[PDB]
């Protein structure tokens, strides 16, 4: 008995309602740009979207973005989530202004907004995630380890029903933001353009000269002359033949990367949710820049 989480739109709420919430996060993203030495809050908002979705198990429909269990001490306090309470705190003023949206709709819309606002692809979003009880919070250990190889990555992602293409498109988001040693014991950005979404991660992986070096938290990571770093799991995408081909693909076609990332990131944030046929079509939100805001 895998669980059935069916979507329930928040009462009366339509598109205008969720576009208002998107503009609140976008306007706050402009205003609070100082964060993490001017990278701003976009990156960690994408990593919260991903970490609140990525607990899912396709075998039993436990985990995932449906029930917003990240708000419970257990998951909140997971070591793999070291750092995301910056993102949770960012979102708090917004949930108080719109007390009506559910936690998983807010945690997943937060990440859509961050990608779009950083000039990433339009990501279609569907509402209806419903907050479930403290007891439904999955246990710690479901999120990936950064110290492992291509085989680890493939097998890990099979649990969320992610194929290689989907994994490499998903990993392109590591063009964003940075690893911070106090959080994960890894230190460095992956590139120059930390807070605008591009295929820079692929170009860097193929063209930078990486060196395997150990960091002050005594973990190995791959380092470039230009001040960039790759995690062992990041680097494995060029070590494996099946992944290297798709990295070389996104490296040479920015629009293919945009398109696949949008599909794969929409799927990761929808895993586990049944949508009724009567449920509305996905929303596509205008950015502030398309709204002349
Ligand atoms: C093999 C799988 C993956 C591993 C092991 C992994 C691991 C990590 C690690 C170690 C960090 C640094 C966190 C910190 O020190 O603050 C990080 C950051 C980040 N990851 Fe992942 N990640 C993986 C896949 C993904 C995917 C699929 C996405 C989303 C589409 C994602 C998005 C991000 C983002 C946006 C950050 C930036 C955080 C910030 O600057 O605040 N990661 N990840
Ligand atoms: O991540």
């Amino acid at each position: 008995t895998p669980l059935v989480h069916v979507a329930s739109v928040e009462k009366g709420r339509s598109y205008e309602d969720f576009q208002k919430v998107y503009n609140a996060i976008a306007l706050k993203l402009r205003e609070d740009d100082e964060y993490d030495n001017y990278i701003g809050y976009g990156p960690v908002l994408v990593r919260l979207a991903w970490h609140t979705s990525g607990t899912w198990d396709k075998h039993d429909n436990t985990g995932g973005s449906y029930g917003g269990t990240y708000r419970f001490k257990k998951e909140f306090n997971d070591p793999s989530n070291a750092g995301l309470q910056n993102g949770f705190k960012f979102l708090e003023p917004i949930h108080k202004e719109f007390p009506w949206i559910s936690s998983g709709d807010l945690f997943s819309l937060g990440g859509v907004t961050a990608v779009q606002e950083m000039q990433g692809p339009k990501i279609p979003w569907r509402c209806g995630r419903v907050d479930t009880p403290e007891d439904t919070t999955p246990d710690n250990g479901r999120l990936p380890d950064a110290d492992k190889d291509a085989d680890y990555v493939r097998t890990f992602f099979q649990r969320l029903n992610m194929n290689d293409r989907e994994v490499v498109a998903l990993m392109g988001a590591h063009a964003l933001g940075k690893t911070h040693l106090k959080n994960s014991g890894y230190e460095g950005p992956w590139g120059a353009a930390n807070n605008v979404f591009t295929n820079e991660f692929y170009l860097n992986l193929l063209n930078e000269d990486w060196k395997l070096e150990k960091n002050d938290a005594n973990n190995e990571q791959w380092d470039s002359k230009s001040g960039y770093m790759m995690l062992p799991t990041d680097y494995s995408l060029i070590q494996d033949p099946k992944y290297l081909s798709i990295v070389k693909e996104y490296a040479n076609d920015q629009d293919k990367f945009f398109k696949d990332f949008s599909k794969a990131f929409e799927k990761l944030l929808e895993d586990g949710i049944t949508f009724p046929k009567d449920a509305p079509s996905p929303f596509i939100f205008k950015t502030l820049e398309e709204q002349g805001l």
